[PDB]
């Protein structure tokens, strides 16, 4: 019922999660807005885990759909950034964070509203290279779209704050009137 099979991915709709998290540490959150910090690349991904290799750096950079961008750069992973990252666009920062996070391999990750300068096309790769190259990590993405929302495994509802809803679209549509309201409010 209100468990969620390990390795799956959550949409939260609606920090009033971290409560329910350890009844539904090693738990890594991506902010909407980055830290990153003058270094080089290899630097800022490996922050916080100083025992990552250089291949699991890659591989939590393709995850993040950032590794062709950063060999792309002459130096590559030992490219410079600037402080803040300002040399980068927002949607760069953004995937340089997912990356980083990935790299801590954490047993939950939580990406609170951090796609937001990532395309769609791009936000739909990452989380498809989540479900299928991340087990071993439970995902929730808070989100404000119903499309993001749809590509879950399962979509939990926030409302007042407190749970109006957790299942599939169809179980939610059944159930939650908040969903229900959020989904025409998206759709006709």
């Amino acid at each position: 019922n209100f468990s969620v099979k390990p390795g799956s991915l959550v949409a939260v709709l609606g920090s009033t999660l971290m409560n329910l998290i350890p009844r539904l540490g090693h738990i890594s959150a991506v902010p909407q807005e980055t830290v990153l910090f003058s270094g080089t690349i290899k630097e800022n991904l490996k922050w916080g885990r100083e025992d990552a290799t250089d291949d699991e750096i890659v591989e939590a950079a393709k995850i993040a759909q950032i590794h062709d961008f950063i060999i792309s750069l002459p130096e590559g992973y030992d490219s410079r950034v600037e402080r803040g990252g300002r040399n980068f666009s927002g949607g760069q920062k953004q995937r340089l964070s997912i990356a980083r996070a990935l790299v801590k391999k954490p047993k939950v990750l939580i990406l609170d509203d951090c796609t937001s300068s990532v395309d769609p096309i791009t936000e739909k790769r990452i989380l498809d290279g989540l479900k299928r190259y991340t087990k071993g990590c439970t995902t929730f993405i808070i989100t404000q779209k119903i499309p993001t929302a749809l590509l879950a495994d399962k979509i939990l509802v926030l409302h007042e704050g407190k749970v109006a809803g957790f299942g599939t679209h169809k179980e939610l549509l059944e159930h939650c009137k908040p969903y229900r309201e959020i989904y025409e409010s998206q759709f006709g």
